[PDB]
Formats: C-alpha cells, structure tokens, sequence
C-alpha cells in the first residue's frame, strides 16, 4: 500500500512502463455531487502515450446527476500527485485520482474535484491565503449485519450488533460471534474510552492505519466513541485539495478492511434513534507565506486577528445555505432534533456544546496550533462540495467587511460575554450588562487596543439552524449568491441539485412507516 | 496459459513430437451455425504425419445443423495459427482450432469457419480492405446458482444472487455466503461502476484477465455495469478471422474460471426483466496499405470520405436481414421492447442514443482512432456467421453507390441535422429547415469542400426496427442477395436456416407461462 | 336458490316491499367489455319508487373499459325478468340483472348488455328472426390449488391436482386429502368419461346442477372430459339476450360452488400444456313464427334452405375478425398450436375435424332439431360481446347476398365433395372432380331441385384462422364494417378495444420466462 509521487504528466508514463515496478492495472477513482466512489480498470499494455494528455471513454448516462441532453460521451482526465500501490492478488494497481471533463477539455460544471480546483485557484489569486489547511475526524459505526426490506406487508430493520447490551438479536444463526454473554457488551451512552474485553474490534482499527500510514495519510489520535460501536480516526491536517481526496479513500479503506473481517461499517448520520450520530469536526485555517492569517501576536482578542472572525461570521450568516451541501439527507435532521450534545444556535463559543463553531483554547500562544472548528456536517455528502462551499461562504465573509457577532459563552440560559470582549467592543444596545461574571484565563493589569476594540461586533440575537432539508433547500434558493462568485457554482448547478433532493424528499414521505400504526390505529 | 505461433502444418508435427514441451494431449475445437463450442481429444503418440494433411474422423450426425442425408462422415481440418497451451492437472494440452470437411476437401457450407474464410478473402481480391479491424466488448452477468424446470405442474425459476438487493431467495442451503446482510447488495441500475464491497467478484475478473493476456488476448478495459452482476471485458483489436476466434476462447474461460469458483456464467441478452441486457459493441474499421479506408484528411464530413458512409448504409439498408443472424433468438427481442437506453430507430448519429450505429467524436483528428460501432447484435449467435453478414452487407454498400442517409441527430423528438451537414447535402425535400440549431464543434471561417457536398445524402424517414423473429426471418426471405454473391452463403444454407429457427418459434408458443395465469383467470 | 319473474318494475317494488317474501338486500349485477362479474348490496327499506325508474349511484372510474374523460359519475339501471332469490346466512337476496347507463338515459356505448340488447331488437324489425335460439356447452377444470409468482427471480407455478398422475406434488402439505395413490387417478387423455373411484368430483357437480335447475337454468347432460378433471355442462336453448345474462349466473355458481368444497375452478383456454382446452360450441338456430329459418322441408340440400348457408359464410368471411372477440387473450392462441382436435382451416363440414362450423347429421329430418354449431370461441371473453358479433356477422351474410362455399368434407387431406354436392353446384373450376368418392346416407333415385342447386356455391380453398392477436387486432381493424351497421358498435368502442389489447400484448411480451433459460443460455 506504499503511496508514489509524481511532477508530470510523463513521469506516470515512464513509471507505468518500467518493468521492476510490476505495474500490471491503472485504476481511475471519479466521485458525484453526491458522495459515491466510481472507479474503473484499465490495463497497462494498451496505454499509450495519446491516452493520457486525451483521456479514457466513459458513458456517464447511468450515474446519478452526471447527464447532459445529448452529452453521452465524456472523458476521464488522468490527475497526477495521487496515486498508491495496492497487492490484490498478487498484481500491483495505480489507483490514480481523475476528474471528468467535456470534449474540448472545459471544466465540467457537474465534476465536485474541478470545484475544488476552482476555489483553491480563485482564492490564491488575491493574495489572501495561498494554502488552506484542513483536518477532519472520522466517526463510524461498525456493525455486524444488516438486514432491511422495503415490501408493503413486510418492511423491517434487524441491526445485528456485537457490542451492545440492548440488541436482543441472537447470533448464533450467523454462519466469529463464539459465545454469546452479555457480561462483554457495552451498555448506552457509556463506551467513551473502552478497551479490550469490550471493544471488540480493537485488531480492524490497527490494520485501517497500518494501511493509512503506509500511503501518508498520517493518523493523529484513535478512540472508541459516546455510542456501542463507534469508533474514531482524526487524521493529521492537509492541504484542502489533498483532503477530500483523502477523504475518500480514508472511506473506502474503512469500509473494505471491515468488510474482510466479515463486519459492515457505515458513515450515516443517526443509525439508532437512542444513540450518537456520526459528525465531521472540519479544523480549518489559512496561511500566508508560512504564516497564520488567523493570528495577530497580541492578547484580549486572543491573539486572534479581525481577519478570523470575518471567516467565522460569513459562515454563520451563510449556515442554512452551506446545511444544503454540508448535511443534506433525510437522516441529518434526526441528529439535530434531541439537543443533547447538539448544536442548537448559530454562534461561535470557546466553551458551548450548543455552538456551530467552536475555537480552541488549548495553547492560545502558540500561532501554529490556532484553527476553527465547524461542527455542523456528515460524511454522507461529497467532501469537495462542502469544502468548497465553506470556503466560498468564508471569502464572503472577510470581502463583505460586515461586523462579527459576539463569542456568547452561556452557562446555562443566560449567555454571557468574556472580560477580554467586555471591554469597549459594542457601543449600542448594552442589553448583556447584567451577565457579564467572568474571569476568564489569567489576566492581570490588561491592556485595551484601541483600533481593534472598536464597535466591531454586533450584539444580535444568535439565529437558530434548519432543522429540514425543505427549510435548507430554501435558503439555497434565496441564498446562492456567494457561490456563484466567478462562475465557480454555475445557476444550473444549482437548480438540478435542488430538483433532484425535492425529488428525494417526495419518495420519503409516501413509505409508510411501523411508527404509523402504533400511532395511528 | 501461454500461447503459440506456427507458420506450416509441419511446425505443428515437430513441435507436438518434441519431448522438451511435455506436449500430451491434442484438442480440437469445432463451432455450429449457432453458437456452440465442441472439443475432441487426440493423443500425441497416434498422431502421425498423414494425420494432419487427412483430417480426423468424427460422427457430426448428432450435433444441430451439421446433417447431411448420407454424409454420415466428416474430417476435421487442423488449421495452424491459432493454439495456446494450458495446465490441466499437470498435462500439457494443445487446443488447436479446426474446421470441418467433406471427404474431397471441398468447403463445407454449414462451418462458419469456413464461411469467414471465404468473405474474408473475397474483399481483399478486389483491392479494398486487405485488413478488416474488429474490436468487441463483451457484457455477462455472473449469478450464484440457477434452478428451473418445465414441467407442466411444476415449471419455475429461482435465480440466486449475491450482489442485488432485490433478490429475497436465501444463500444459507447453499453448501462463500457466510454473511447475508442487504448493506453491502447493489440497489437496481445503481451500480455501474462498483467497488470492494459491492463487487463481489472482483477477484474472479482478474483472474480471467490474467488467463486472456498470457495467451495474448489482450484486455483494454474492465468494469462493473449498469445493472446487478453485470460486467465488461473490452478487448483489443483484431483481425477479423482472429477477432471471432477469440471470441470462443473468451467465452469458455470467461465461463470455466467463474465455475471454478462455483458460480455461473451467462451471455443471453435479458435474463432479469427489470435490469439491462447484453450486447456486442462492434468497432469496426478497414485498411489498406496500413493506411484507413475511412480517412480523407479534410473537415466538414468529419475526415471521412464517402467510402465510410456507403459502409454504413449498406448496413442499415439491410439490418433486418442482419437481425436473423445477429440477435436470432426470442430472449434478444425481450432486449428491444422498453427503449430506455435502446436502439428505436435504423440510423446513424454522433450522440443519439436510439440509433443503431454510433460514430465516434473522441479524437475526431486522428486516423487510426476511427472507427463504426455497430451495437445490434448479441453473443448468443455465432461470432463467425455475424461478423460474415457484416461485412457482406457493408461491402455490398460501397459496390452499389446508392445514396447514404443523414446523420439524424435527435435532441428530444426533433431531429435536428449537423451545420457540417446542413451546408449543400440535400438538394430536393427540405423539411428539416426548421430544425437546424447546431454549433458542434469548435469551427470558424469553414470551407465547404465541392465535390464531396454534392445532393450524396438523401432526407428520408429513418424506418424502424424487426422486433421478433417473425419480422426478421421474413426479412431475410426477402433480402438474401447480399449473401449470395460468389455463393459465399448458400441458398440451401438460408433455408436450412430458417427452417430450423421456425421450428424453435413453435416450440416456444406452446409453452403456457405463469404470466398466463395472472392474466386471465 | 328459486327464481322468480316479473312483468313491469312495479311488481319488482311490490314483491320487494311485502313482508311474507323476507326479501332483505337487493343485489345488482353489472358486466365490462371484458369478462367480469360486478356486484352491489342495495338494502330494501331505503329503496323507494323514484330509485326504480332513476338509478342508482356509481362510479365507473376504476373499472376497466368503463372510464370516459368527465363522465366520473353513472347509473345502475334495474332491469326485470332476470332475478333469482337466494339464502345466505339466513337472508334472501334479489339478484337483478342491471345495465350502466348515462345522465339523460341514453344507452352508453361500452355497454355489453345494451349492445345485445339492440343487436336482437335490430334483427327483429327486419322481419327476419324474430328470436334467435342459442345454446352453450361449458367446460371447466376443477384443481385443487394453483400458486404463482411474478418476481424478477422468483417466478413459478403450483398446479395442484388430486385426479392427475403426471403432477407430482404431494398434497401432504395442504392442511380431503386423506391418502394420496396413484392407483385411483387418471392418466393423461384417457379420461373421457370416467366413474366414482377416478372422478374425484361427482359430489361437486350434483349439487351445481341442483343450483342450476332450481333457478330454471336447465341442464340438457353432464360428464368427465378428455383431460384430468376437466368437465363440461350442456345447457337448455335459450333466447339470445337471456342466454348471456344465464352464462355469467353459471360460470359465478361454478366458482362458488367448487370454492365451497376447498377447491378452485377455471375458464381458461388452455392450462396445462399437455392437456386439451376449454371451449364453447354455440348452438345457434333462428326462428320466424314459431318456424325455422334453417329448413326448407326438402332433400338433396340436406333439408336447409339457402337462407342458412347465407349465415354460415357470413361468419366464415368475417371470422378473423371475430377472433378478435371470441378468443382474445394470449391464452387461446395455445389453444390452436398443436392442431389435434382443433381447428385448422376455416370451412364448414359434417364430420371434419378440422373444421370451425360443423352441421349436425343426427335427426336431419326433425325441423326443430336444425343448428350451427360454432367451435371457435371461449368463455374467457364477456358473452355478449361475443354473441353480438356473431349475429351481427352473420346477418351480413344474408343482406349480402354472396355466395356461400362447398362443404368441403376431407377424408384425409383430400378435400372431397357430397354426392348432394355433386350435383350441379359448381359450374366454373371443377377441379375436386378427381375427389368425388362418396355414398352419404341412404338415398336412391334423388331428385335434383332446379332453383336451389343453381351455381350457388363457390370452389375456392379454404383459408385458415388466425393464430395470434397480432393477426386478429388487424383483421378487426381492416373488417369492422359488418358491426358498424346503425351505431351499434361505435368507430371508438373499437379503438378503444384494440388499444387496451395491444397494451397487454406489450406487457406479455417483456416477461422472461423459464423456457428462456433453458433453450437459450
């Protein structure tokens, strides 16, 4: 699983053809505005020269919302810079990520990596942060069989599990589930950090990142998660184009090396009404020649710079348009609805389980270890819409100018305001003055800088989020203006991807459920 | 699995007796008018040097549409060029193809072998088209295990599968299905380019692949397909006589290495009613002096000259005599009947997905990569005799000089006609005038090149398609000149032919369905 | 299970109201264009004297062949003269026969009652037949159970059977199937009239008929048939437009009585691939004064007057048209096939079996005892459309005036002609003069009448039927002017006819069956 790297277009060419490498298939990797991971097989022998600046036949009439009228043909372009080595069956495979394009060569509107490769590209061109630096935290569930049906008189679920207490399904007519005792089993909400007797899948998680740290996509940290059967890789952080290209081979590296161990692991968002769901913890941040945008080398706004909370407040004004692309299934909104360990309102707080986005108060000195953590989506969508969109809703944010919202740290219901955002930074409606106890981290004899304490930020009320998708959806439709920026999201674009959730929504609400009739009858 | 060359019957002789290749067996394959695949095994130390010059002895009064009154005896003709070793259980066995003879040596008209011989060599005597290149991809589907019956109380199906989720049999009495859960089962035409998890059988196509490039059948493409089980081999390309030749020895590794894993598969266009079929895509091109017959190196007509176009409505003058011999069974008109992704309509055209020849726009400037894609026929009948009726139904295009048919490239219902072709190509019936809102391709300041513009192209109705055999063999009664030059194809051979195709049609309506019941009871 | 006759639709009010009767639901009996059996419960003290002469209210919209744009809502039009009591759990039931009608009364066209009912009070106000006398002859199977499936990969079919020895199911599992032998069941085509031990059902068919006789249906003769548990009724003469409305009471008796013993019985034409099918022979005779149209009291003609032959060649030149309605499923067809006992060639004969018309040589002196006995049809279509055809047929075989042909009896394959045929019918093409080889019944020094045995009849071959819908849908497109004749089948009665069949032709033909698999894989 060792990873290779290239410069040029001929260096594949020259490496495919040299026989000590024992290169027998190139394999193509393509993704959906949707998120799904196509791939084609193509053989060494036959690839020539002209097959690489032009690319491989490929008929997309048949996958979801990658047709055009009278474009049946297409072509699959050959993007260098990432590519590993694979041993199945004793032959070696490039799997090299591709992109799809038209005839002439032109950006496909419909391809989610030629996105990406806009708004990087677009965002570089101003002089405003030449690298954006993103990290992600991977939760997934891994369960033993699943068997649904769909049949008018018979629907049903059976989630077969290993390390719940609470399935009462019996293993033993699974043809390696040796003894069944509920003394080894985890019970609910009560397996954060597990270990050995109760996680019984500790030797799957050793070899994903065997199989990750052999291809560079490095790992930071690994647990057990707040659910039975949850577990957890946080990976080390990448530039924004490399990341959702890790993304999905992190994904489908996940869902193979379970399924060799005869499991089934899942990246929904809420199987199991009475457990977590499934999140992305997004850390982002940008750079400038080796340098922090997010950092200013002062304190009472936490050495952060206006330049950050521009970011953040064109995110929270844009966050029912980004819930459209960043959780878009009928699945999300039942992650929402509890509130328990849920982001209810739209702010940013150090401290808020109810936050969106939440700033990191471990090692506030130090200008490397500064990010912004937006905890809204899921990994059901496509990682190169959503972080495209985020991006494009936080440009908005620091070309726009507007004034920031207050960080709003509530105990309990009351939202307070820190000691360092007490001093001088809203002159009108002085509504907060009575909450206003804290003292914070150690400061003593502090110091007020006059041109960043001014106004600049507004004391609102903090919004709500959309709790549906026909709440979010309708703020795309009023609220697609940030995306349309160069013609990076085209208005067509748009329309056939509300058009085909709508649909999704109507074929949702005729099934008729086993809630109906306990309800109902 | 390693393949041979010879260049004399006598290099056979020498290396059969040579005691360093270990040479044990010698097999001989043999093929219907239908397509079927016969194979008798002689051994090494009997065989002598009169024994190849004589054929061998064989009884062929058993096997379909291989009877003479009295020729009771036939020989068996060894024919050099086309061998491959293998392994079978530590014994080296040649397999050699072999055409069948009368005892005077006289061509005998019911080999499809013999039949490629002779239209082969009939076109390269009249100076056109030395070389006919022809590639293929193959489409099967590989299910688990298959049960029916036909007796009259009892008739049934019950087809077993492991990767759709729409069959609800049950894998656990089949005695390597250990887990069935419906989370790794592809849903209905959702699954055209699968992976790991949902593509079970993976590790059974790169072990076909590795058995067809070790003997030189070269593989330049794989994939899953747009149905449950269904996948793709597009192999190189050939010459015509070695194209069908490969194409036996494709289908019976292609069906002992899936049964080696206790599978099955199958090449009949539509098993499974709700999901796709099965096709031959036909590329094929002509050569002379290694220089392409269709080329002229020149824009407006796409670099083709008027050689290629007398190609191609020599064909779709005579599809429906094709159609006997191309798709001949009653499964193949099961593959017509619903449209969706099928051919309707007798035309060609650059993007439309109705018509039945379809030309290609990748690479439009270069010369090898030019090509006809015939996408009617089906691997049920025998490679030999459709890839015969091709060639003399598109040969009898270019010595009769009628005129070619318009593009006809149709955006919904509205035919629409090219601006390449709207400039001089029809002189009278000017009824498309209307429909003419084209760009194409990039093209500015064009020329309009005289003697190539002239009327050449004539503004009919594109007409329909056969769809059943009472359509197609009547078609064939009345449109079999095409076949009968040089007495190539016999008149007795046709109705021979169509005599026994007509016995299968009452055998077929006989048989009371289950559908009959549903219906009217 | 009495029935009862009435005069005006004021002695139906009467009989319902008075309280001697216990006449509790009045029942109403509606019938498609199709063959189907509609039925409503009306209760007594809510009908008043308005809800006679109105109708009631009913909506049409789902019913198949009843649906007009905008007329959403319709009538129920109680007619007399065709009512029967009955006993369900202690209550008596009317069971009213009762046409569908429009707003303003007028007669809707898609009406089979209304069609009958002016076809024979069309044939009345000519002078010509004032009652036409047509008897039946059902034939039905009796098995035991039947399960079928349409599932892509599930389909099959259960003919249980308890008399048959070639089905093979074991009938242990049907939870009255004592002992099952082979000793006490009957072979295939041997069972024609067949006892106690081996007719499994004689209980079944004494009490039908006891149901039958009780409502005066009278039955003429019962017995076993020439398949396992096949049977068969002769019924009584009956008027035209009573013996339809006395087919769809016994075929509801049939089903209930049968399904009351745990069994199921069928009206299909051909179940069971190697057993014979299901027919109806119509009697017909026409009557004038208490007098026969069919006879002449005379010989040499065999008693009949030219006036009856008329109205076998009207049928005889109309007959593909009336498969149309007489046998219009996908099932009949597989009733023609085989041609054993059936029906090849389309002529009228005494004693050959392949003929569609046969005349009856018992009684040939007896006036009363005259008939045209028409094999062709089945009881799957509804019985008054079937019955208006043909009366509408053959009444342009007498206003025609063409003439009529040769009986054509056929030994072997040699069509010969009578020794009363022999005598002056045929003036031009005398070709069968070399087949002329017959005696007849007694008869010695004939007379040869002058005016009847003119030329009169002409040699031609005789055709044959069609074999498929296809071939019949377009016979009825090009001859469907013998039915236009007054109004009585409207131009979109039958456009609205041929279109519902060649939907079901379409659905028929996209499902793949189990004969696929076995003949072509």
């Amino acid at each position: 699983m060792k990873s290779v790297s290239f410069s040029n277009n001929a260096e594949l060419y020259e490496y495919i053809k040299d026989k000590k490498n024992d290169v027998e298939i190139v394999a193509c990797i393509i993704t959906n505005l949707l998120g799904t991971y196509f791939k084609c097989f193509f053989y060494v022998k036959e690839i020539t020269l002209n097959k690489l600046e032009s690319g491989f036949s490929f008929d997309a009439s048949s996958i979801k919302l990658c047709s055009d009228t009278e474009v049946s043909d297409f072509f699959i372009k050959v993007d260098h810079s990432t590519c590993y080595l694979e041993e199945c069956d004793g032959k070696n495979i490039l799997n090299i990520m591709c992109d799809i394009k038209r005839y002439n060569g032109f950006d496909y509107y419909k391809c989610p990596r030629t996105i990406l490769k806009k708004t990087c590209e677009f965002v570089k061109n101003e002089g405003i942060a030449d690298k954006v630096c993103i990290g992600n935290e991977l939760e997934f569930f891994i369960f033993d069989k699943v068997n649904y049906s769909l049949d008018e008189y018979n629907t049903y679920l059976k989630v077969y599990d290993r390390e719940s207490f609470s399935c009462k399904n019996d293993l033993s007519s699974i043809y390696e589930y040796l003894i069944n005792d509920d003394s080894k089993k985890v019970k609910k909400k009560s397996g954060y950090f597990t270990t050995d007797p109760y996680d019984t899948s500790n030797i799957i998680k050793l070899r994903i990142c065997r199989a990750l740290n052999d291809m560079n996509i490095n790992v930071q940290r690994y647990h057990h998660e707040v659910s039975t059967s949850q577990h957890e890789i946080s990976l080390k952080y990448f530039d924004a184009l490399t990341n959702a290209d890790f993304l999905l081979i992190t994904k489908q590296i996940i869902k193979t090396t379970v399924s060799s161990f005869n499991r089934t692991a899942t990246f929904m968002p809420k199987p199991l009404v009475n457990d977590n769901g499934n999140g992305l913890h997004c850390n982002i941040s940008l750079w400038k020649n080796n340098k922090n945008i997010f950092y200013h080398n002062d304190p009472s706004t936490f050495f952060l710079s206006k330049e950050s909370f521009y970011f953040m407040y064109g995110i929270v004004k844009h966050a029912k348009a980004l819930q459209a692309f960043c959780n878009a299934t009928m699945n999300s909104y039942k992650r929402l609805v509890p509130g328990f360990e849920t982001c209810q309102k739209l702010f940013y707080s150090f401290g808020s389980r109810s936050a969106v986005i939440r700033l990191s108060l471990i090692n506030y000195s130090n200008p490397s270890e500064k990010r912004i953590e937006f905890r809204l989506p899921d990994c059901a969508n496509s990682p190169h819409l959503v972080m495209a969109a985020i991006i494009l809703a936080g440009y908005d944010g620091i070309k726009s100018k507007e004034q920031p919202l207050v960080p709003f740290e509530s105990k309990d219901n009351h939202f307070y305001i820190s000691s360092i955002f007490s001093k001088y930074v809203q002159h009108p409606e002085n509504f907060n003055i009575l909450t206003h106890a804290l003292e914070g981290y150690e400061s003593l004899h502090t110091i007020n800088e006059s041109p960043e304490f001014k106004n600049f930020f507004k004391c609102e009320e903090p919004q709500g989020i959309s709790f549906s998708l026909v709440e979010s959806l309708d703020a795309l439709e009023k609220d697609h203006a940030f995306l349309t920026v160069n013609n990076i999201f085209t208005e067509e674009m748009i329309q056939e991807y509300i058009k085909f959730k709508r649909e999704e929504i109507d074929a949702y609400n005729k099934y008729v459920n086993a809630y109906d009739y306990h309800l109902y009858y």
